[PDB]
């Protein structure tokens, strides 16, 4: 679910 990376992605960054 690619788009869903950046909520992961957001966390550090």
């Amino acid at each position: 679910a690619r788009h869903y990376k950046n909520l992961i992605e957001r966390q550090r960054y």
